[PDB]
This record gives C-alpha cells, structure tokens and sequence, in this order.
C-alpha cells in the first residue's frame, strides 16, 4: 500500500500499487472538484470514498459496476450491505442462489469473490439523492474506470438507461454487459440472464470463470 495527500477532506488516500498509474491525475482532479462534494452529507462519508482504491487490480477479471452508492448507509464498498437489507443484493443474491443451486446462506458480499471488482461508477452522492453528484465525478469517473478496464475482461453495468453509452466513456474495446438494474419494473432483474453471461464470455476468451458462490456469507 502507498498514501498520498489531497488538500480537502478525506485529506489521506491510501491505494493498493495498481492503481499508482492514476493517483497524479486523481488527486489533481478531486483537489479541484471536492468542495462541490463536500457541501453535503455523503453517501457514503468522506472517508470512505476510496476505501476500493485498497483492492488489487492484476488479479481481476470481472467490473460489476453499478451507477453511485446506495443513497444511505453506503459503505465506501459498492453493493456491500452488512445486515443485507438493502434490495440490490438481496435480488443479485437470489439471482446468484439460482445459478449455483446454493439455497442456504445469510449474506452476499460482491466483495469477497476472486476475481470480481465491485464498482460504484460514481464513488459519493448527497445522502438520499441518487445521481446528485454526477457532474463531480465525471473526469475521475472516466479515469478510475478506464485503469480498471485495462485489467479486466469484462464489465456488467448494473442499468441499461444509465450505463446504455457506457463504451463512450472508455478507450479500449473491452467485452460489456449492459443489464437491468436490481429494481428494474416487472422484475426484468429476476429473468435477466447476464450473471450467467459472463463467465460464457471469459470461458470464449480463455479464462477462468467467477465461482459466485464466493461472495456467499454462511
């Protein structure tokens, strides 16, 4: 791990040697953006925002990759709910409980699983306000998520009308998925079949699949 200073709060950020490529441009560009973010209550607090930046990145095969943090109690890790009450994991569980015929289990954490980088595309919002800090984090967006597709094989956006120009914000033709959102109406989440997908579209390139059951909690 290395750390590196920022002139706004959460003053420290701390990062795992693979993400060292964009730290220059991640702390210019949040020292210039942050007192827009700052004005508010977050989702989740300042000094989780970048607790993801602590993961690895040679060693990931899979971005599964929603818009923002839940709008309150967001953990800093994206879908992490600890009591599992919040609906999106509750629904990618059951969907993950089909796939692999694992019917008894407490939790699920996307966290938790080899080769599987959870991703919030925008790392804060205001606290009850989905989407509010966009226009922020925009420039980081973009950079934080075009190092991780240098690395991974492919990504799962997680909601067709947020993620559908996705490619535009990316400088490689990685292989992506564009699927429903957890909440999506006539529970589209439930039939869609994308989790399944991907490990079709990493075996077609040679690699190893994502055992889900991993982000099970027993």
């Amino acid at each position: 791990m290395n750390s590196v200073t920022v002139s706004h709060a959460p003053y420290t950020i701390t990062y795992h040697d693979d993400w060292e490529p964009v730290m220059s441009q991640l702390v210019e560009f949040y020292n210039e953006v942050a007192s827009w973010l700052l004005r508010d209550e977050t989702s989740p607090i300042p000094d989780k925002f970048f607790i993801q930046l602590k993961q690895p990145l040679r060693n990931k095969r899979v971005c599964v990759c929603g818009i923002d943090p839940y709008p309150k109690d967001g953990t800093g890790v994206p879908f992490e709910s600890p009591n599992f009450t919040k609906k999106s994991i509750k629904e990618i569980a059951s969907s993950i409980s089909r796939l692999t015929g694992v019917i008894d289990y407490k939790g699920y954490n996307l966290n938790i699983i080899d080769g599987v980088i959870p991703w919030n595309y925008y790392l804060s919002c205001k606290l009850g306000e989905t989407k509010s800090h966009a226009i922020y984090w925009d420039k980081i967006s973009k950079l934080l998520l075009q190092h991780i597709t240098k690395h991974v094989s492919v990504l799962y956006c997680l909601g067709k009308t947020d993620f559908s120009n996705i490619r535009a914000k990316l400088e490689s033709p990685v292989t992506t998925i564009v699927g429903y959102h957890p909440a999506a109406r006539d529970r589209q989440f439930e039939k869609d079949r994308s989790f399944e997908k991907i490990n079709e579209l990493l075996e077609k390139d040679n690699k190893v699949p994502i055992n889900w059951a991993q982000g099970f909690i027993y």
